[PDB]
């Protein structure tokens, strides 16, 4: 049945348009391919199945996004008429009412969600990622338990990270490449497609630069000479992962945190409100949620949109499972580390990962022609990374969520002194922009009102609650995950 | 050798004045007493031995405290002449210069340390406690590994915690009991001994109330009826521990955090500076470090200062090892959870624990007359608590250390604009008290200078860095402990 070993893995692992729609034969992969090869699919099967509860709620958070802001309209009106104000000292009879309508359309996607919708799903997903950490740990105690029964100097690396983390203008060059590849100055779909193009300019060159680090890490680990060939690869991954970590996520880390930070431009209100790209592209909306919304979409989708044994010598060799491990944990850190801005990040992984099983199943049958049946153990070298990413999960998204949806639910608690918490708690969408542009550019300029001097002290009050949210978050969610670590495996 | 079983544990475990000075025969305890009984002494042996590196540095932090503030005198002068100012609107020819000299003596102990001495040892000890968590884990993998080879409704509880955490005026009554048991109004040694007395009034009654919770927890767990008698005791500890946790540490949790918080008294500078206990006891120094210094001393020391078998029926029974487990983890949480104010908390545990081996060794030979040789396994039901206390360690002392020694190393970075970071960085001891009384009573009253309104916004700036220190702390020290969790057991 060596032919039927191919055929049952040809036919039942054929489809590559969508689901197989028969079953998911993870056992058949372990019947043939091997416990190294099978525990990649067993994980990616379990990862696909556990994205289904996550993706449905991402639709419900879309539905609680879409319906509860179209029906009662509490955060379109307050959010379109926020951005109707954000250019009122830009007008002065020169290019008056342009980017507001662009800004009023960004707020339909961004400010659809902020305070209930982003936050409740993130606390869910960080618990879910810890649950998925726990459920896979029980699945390790069910699949590897089933598998164990069937078995019967280093400153050069820190130099290269300063190189690789110094490779950020390379993103800004690609952010400038699409600024001249098409160069439109419009508001309907210009900024949507130009930032779509630059991510595509990134993903082409980053994958070219992803192959650079492999030739960097292989010669560098051969220079260090570890004696054991097992820990040689273990040093090789942790070298090359951290290279590919800081290759792949540093565009996002730039645009989540550092692209918005570190900038305060002088010339108060008359010159603060205008001077971004000469008043035409986007001082209507800075809104860095969308640049994280648009990037992870193209980062999630275009893994697809780019891609008797005498003939077996004519083809590329096997053992590409350590990039394959890596290729999905780059996507696991897209889901879990960054689910605050857009919550359908499971489904853009889910629609992806349905093909990505069958894309990689077909890549292991009709390509990469040596199914060795290696059957080694211990995927845990990435599970150590995954928990560490999961430890970074409750840190990083708490540093994502507590800089976007904590402007407003404390500005409930300044201007609503008399009457409300929620109902006229939507009135403090706008006046936070009348305060100004809520970042470091925006809590500073009320000194021409009162006579950066004193009003940049209300910046600290949010920055208190910014830091107070995280210290509540990574303590509760590490305590909520202290529940889930004990409930499941017994 | 049944007599010699007694005699070798009589004679080699006799001394009870200090060290045995022969050896520490942990094996002989496991040769006779049992792996339940022995792994208490094996832990308390390892806990005593690992306090020796901690206690020496506590002397060095005392030496870096004592010498570097007596020789160069940079934080006596700046700290005595801080407190020479803190009553200058109290004087007004009525009880002028009294409590300054009391305050100038509190600052010799408190402000001996703050910014280098407390902080460097805490980061050391929180790493050390994680190291001691790791070293005992390797000792578990060496002692229990040696031992495993030789082996061949619940709302009623949450009601009672609201009772027990509601039992805090009981501390304040004992804080008022010593206020009338002697009632002096002096400054040399009145506040030192009155607060020494009230802790003694606590430790008498708390131990009386510690026995109350056992009769509470035993009937309450018998009311819940767990079927398995093993998990019956496991529910019993976690009921009674959390009772004795909130019995014992809630005086400290009160005086660390909540006794200083939640109080802002109106009537600015003329009435703010004076109105604590009518200007005679201690508006010279509030200084809640000492109340945590003095309490843990009496909490650490006075475990001592209060305390052919026909005759065996005339004595109290065995199986008091679950309070004995508890009695030391109350002391482990004295060391690790609270080492920021006074750093010799290892040595006041160390001098204690040298006797506390021989006190409890003699209590198991000449008293409690049944050494059953039970030899059961798994101390880990408290190791789960201990890591949880150790997880609370990096939280709580970061909430201890970042409210005392973060007044000043950011007030380096207000008034030293021109010339210094450290040398005239001692000049901002005083002006923080000229700001006022650095807590919530103290960042508020500059509104009669400028015309609570606006100057309570520099409170947030510290409260930023208060929260910013913790979020640096419990992330770095959980990353520094990510090193130590991998270095030792391989
Ligand atoms: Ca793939
Ligand atoms: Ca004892």
């Amino acid at each position: 049945n060596v032919e039927f070993n191919d055929r049952k893995l040809l036919y039942e692992e054929w489809a590559s348009y969508g689901v197989f729609y028969k079953y998911q034969p993870i056992d058949l992969v372990r019947k043939y391919f091997g416990e190294k090869v099978g525990l990649y699919f067993a994980w990616l099967g379990a990862y696909t199945q556990m994205l289904i509860p996550a993706s449905i709620v991402g639709v419900i958070v879309f539905l609680y996004g879409c319906a509860t802001v179209d029906e009662n309209i509490p955060s379109m009106e307050m959010c379109d008429q926020r951005y109707n104000i954000t250019m009122c000292p830009l007008c002065d009879k020169t290019c008056s009412y342009w980017k507001m309508s662009s800004a009023c359309a960004t707020a339909r996607a961004s400010h659809l969600f902020d305070n209930p919708a982003t936050v409740f799903f993130s606390v869910f997903m960080a618990l879910w990622a810890a649950t998925f950490m726990e459920h896979w740990k029980r699945k390790q105690m069910r699949l590897n338990y089933r598998w164990d029964l069937t078995g019967f100097i280093i400153f050069m690396i820190a130099v290269t990270f300063a190189i690789v983390l110094g490779v950020i203008i390379y993103r800004i060059s690609t952010a400038a490449a699409l600024a001249m590849n098409s160069s439109p100055s419009v508001r309907s779909n210009i900024r949507v497609t130009v930032t779509a193009t630059a991510v595509i300019i990134n993903l082409v060159v980053i994958i070219l630069l992803d192959e650079v680090y492999g030739c960097i890490a292989r010669w560098l680990t051969k220079i260090e000479v570890p004696k054991t060939e097992k820990s040689f690869e273990e040093r090789l991954t942790f070298k090359a992962f951290l290279l590919k970590f800081v290759n792949s996520y540093t565009p996002i880390f730039y645009v989540a945190f550092f692209k918005g930070r570190f900038v305060g431009r002088p010339g108060d209100y008359v010159y603060i409100f205008r001077s971004f790209r000469m008043e035409e592209c986007a001082p209507g909306g800075c809104l860095m949620e969308l640049c994280i919304q648009l990037s992870i979409i193209m980062l999630g989708k275009q893994l697809i949109q780019n891609n008797r044994y005498e003939v077996d010598f004519n083809l590329e060799p096997f053992a590409g499972l350590t990039p394959e491990y890596m290729e999905m944990i780059i996507q696991f850190g897209f889901v879990t580390l960054f689910v605050a801005s857009f919550p359908l990040a499971p489904l853009f992984a889910l629609l992806n990962n349905i093909i990505e099983i069958r894309l990689d199943a077909k890549k292991f049958v009709t390509e990469l022609r040596r199914p060795v049946a290696i059957r080694a153990k211990d995927i845990g070298i990435w599970y150590n990374i995954l928990r560490g990413v999961g430890k970074l999960a409750v840190i990083i998204n708490a540093f994502v969520i507590s800089f976007t949806s904590d402007f407003i639910p404390r500005l409930v608690y300044l201007y609503m002194y008399s009457q409300n918490g929620t109902m006229h708690g939507f009135v403090n969408h706008t006046l936070s922009s009348f305060n100004v542009s809520d970042f470091q550019n925006g809590t500073a300029p009320n000194d021409p009102l009162d006579l950066k001097y004193d009003i940049s002290k209300d910046f600290w009050a949010v920055l208190a609650a910014r830091l107070a949210f995280v210290i509540v978050f990574q303590n509760l969610v590490m305590f909520m995950s202290d529940f889930v670590d004990w409930v499941i495996p017994d």
